């Protein structure tokens, strides 16, 4: 038990990067998150660090030299000359070229790798990088608004000191970039809960379980539209408890993508901030070194609420539902409260469905040594 030492990573420049008019990814939400939790006074309880800008050397621990060299070079002013290379690396539409793109990648990545180093040195119990969690980026390809996979890079850092690392992903989307990087090893177990069925990125079937040495070390829980706190609570603690029992990791990475929240502009789930944060509480109780990362989230007032509350959860610090004044106070109307209510959308996930999928995953976990 006991309260944990928390190190938190934030660069105030992050909020000034702009994906372009109408693009749903708003890096400003990270600044909103920071400003809200500062105004709750959570800076009194944790160490706040500014991450370094991760280097191309650091990024090619996973990504190919040619992809990182492209990301270093491409700019809005030289786009027309790179039209062939942009298609090769899936840059240009959902993953646009914008001013400062490579510096933006260096910032999100630097916080995750810095947090992993801090955990490796046993200088913190938990490290938090809300700017991170870019689980879709591939070895040589951007995808799903992500360019550089900070998670894979951070896990590679943890693996220097940890035989087994557990990755848990509560973003509404399948963590395909992370699962793919570690699909054939048993040194990382990936566990993703996600909407599945004609949904981005198209992977994460129940029956994708890993390959080779990694067979049974990939776990996927496919879900339907409208899942609520009750349905998620049916299955999250039982599955993570069984994973902990069988896999016995020595470090954990938790991707806390907030596009699984009720009312997300892009997502189709119905979780509240309390139900989302219950996952952090569950993982926290195993008392393992823990890297907590951001992810998706497109209704940015709810992103700020979610990650502020989950920072408080990490700190075992109770905070009031009445929002303190802050630089973005108008975003939180008309209620100006921290917690959110679910919508009346139908939950397509029946209780029988939840239990059945869980039972099938339990069968797979029995195949571990
Ligand atoms: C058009 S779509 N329907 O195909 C569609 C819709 C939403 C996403 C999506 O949520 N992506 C995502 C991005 C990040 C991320 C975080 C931080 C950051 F700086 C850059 C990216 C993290 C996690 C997810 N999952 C991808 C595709
Ligand atoms: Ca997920
Ligand atoms: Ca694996
Ligand atoms: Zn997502």
């Amino acid at each position: 038990g006991g309260k944990k030492k928390v190190c938190y990573y934030y660069d105030g420049d992050i909020g000034n990067y702009y994906y372009g008019q109408g693009h749903p990814m708003k890096p400003h939400r990270i600044r909103m998150t920071h400003n809200l939790l500062l105004n709750y006074g959570l800076y009194r309880k944790m160490e706040i660090y500014r991450p370094h800008k991760a280097t191309a050397e650091e990024m090619t621990k996973y990504h190919s030299d040619e992809y990182i060299k492209f990301l270093r070079s491409i700019r809005p002013d030289n786009m027309s000359e790179y039209s062939k290379q942009m298609q090769r690396f899936n840059v240009g539409e959902d993953c646009p070229v914008f001013d400062g793109l490579f510096e933006f990648c260096q910032l999100s990545t630097g916080g995750s790798v810095a947090g992993a180093v801090k955990l490796n040195r046993q200088q913190t119990d938990m490290a938090v990088n809300w700017a991170g969690g870019l689980h879709h980026a591939k070895k040589s390809e951007a995808s799903g608004f992500c360019y550089v996979n900070d998670i894979v890079l951070a896990i590679l850092e943890l693996l220097k000191y940890h035989q087994r690392v557990l990755y848990i992903d509560i973003d509404i989307h399948h963590g395909d970039g992370v699962e793919e990087a570690f699909y054939t090893t048993d040194r990382v177990m990936t566990v993703s809960f996600h909407k599945y069925g004609e949904y981005f990125p198209g992977t994460g079937d129940l029956r994708d379980i890993g390959a080779g040495k990694g067979k049974y070390y990939a776990v996927n829980f496919p879900m339907r539209d409208g899942i609520d706190d009750e349905s998620y609570g049916q299955i999250f603690k039982p599955i993570i408890s069984k994973v902990m029992e069988m896999y016995q990791p020595s470090a954990v990475v938790l991707q806390c993508g907030a596009d699984s929240l009720s009312g997300d502009r892009l997502g189709c789930f119905n979780l509240t901030v309390k139900g989302h944060a219950k996952c952090v509480e569950v993982v926290k109780t195993f008392n393992l070194p823990l890297l907590m990362l951001g992810g998706g989230g497109y209704t940015i007032r709810n992103v700020a609420r979610c990650w502020t509350y989950e920072t408080a959860v990490a700190l075992d610090c109770e905070i009031p539902n009445e929002l303190p004044y802050n630089d973005y106070f108008e975003y939180f109307g008309p209620d100006f409260k921290l917690h959110i209510s679910p919508s009346n959308m139908t939950n397509q996930n029946t209780p029988e469905y939840m239990e059945k999928i869980k039972q099938r995953l339990f069968e797979n976990l029995r195949m571990l040594p």
